[PDB]
């Protein structure tokens, strides 16, 4: 029962990793409508306003955005970092999370693992980010999820297995 | 082991139902950015062009869109239905799928279950749709998934369970 639960949990995390790669692709395709039809500055504002709305939904994912040089463009958990280089930014568990975003994007997309609150001033939680360089917007876009949330979403599945 | 696999599969389908409701909300939030700026015809063309790209991704979800009266706005699987009333449209398994989209939307969002190909001229297979009426765009937007695809995504999890 314990081995099953472990493999099941790890499997759910791996599945969510793939989900984030897909959701990043469809979000990029969506913001491309902004870039095709509005000036650069307006399109970027629209993209970041949209991402605020996603984060405010407090659902499956939370966005983070940096430019190709590591300047933070969007991160409501850490608002004071916006407009600043994030190259020396560390999570509380010592991860250079922005460097992680950039390294993953340089490979064509990938993952960064670190702890962070869900909101500014909150308790830090383990999470992960899928990041990708969108060539239309010239932004490194990260879709992120918290392990606690993945567990919540999979709670009924877990309770059913326990029942059997 | 069989009862376990059954409860697991059902649980994964119920989880996907919730995912579709969330994805529909974030897609609505995305298209609103330009509904705010452009005339209805232009904004709708942009939204449906985006949805074409989502369906062309051949990933987790496929969109279908109807208006409040059941006129089909977007359905690449059934292109001849576009611009026509879909009120009498029936899936191969005898489901008035557009009526289902509308009934679900009238309740504030919900689900319709039916068989349909993945592409025009393909073999039909079982799927479900989450639909919701978006007041800004005045469209009944449906995010849909195929059970075969959910099973594919969950294959590694299934193979691990069999491992034990």
């Amino acid at each position: 029962l314990a081995q099953l639960m472990e493999h099941l949990e790890t499997g759910q995390y791996k599945k969510r990793e793939k989900t984030l790669a897909y959701m990043t692709k469809i979000l990029e395709q969506g913001i491309h409508e902004y870039y095709k039809s509005f000036d650069n500055d307006t399109a970027r504002k629209m993209a970041l306003d949209y991402f605020k709305r996603i984060n405010d939904d407090k659902g499956m994912i939370y966005m983070v955005v940096v430019d190709k040089n590591g300047v933070v463009l969007f991160d409501p958990v850490n608002p004071k970092t916006v407009g600043q280089s994030g190259l020396d930014a560390q999570s509380v568990d010592g991860v250079y999370y922005v460097r992680g975003y950039l390294e993953a994007a340089k490979k064509g997309g990938g993952y960064t693992y670190y702890k962070m609150p869900k909101y500014d001033g909150g308790v830090p939680e383990k999470k992960f980010a899928y990041s990708h360089y969108d060539e239309v917007s010239q932004m490194v876009i990260a879709a992120t999820s918290y392990y606690t949330d993945i567990n919540t979403e999979n709670k009924a599945i877990k309770e059913g297995v326990n029942k059997v």
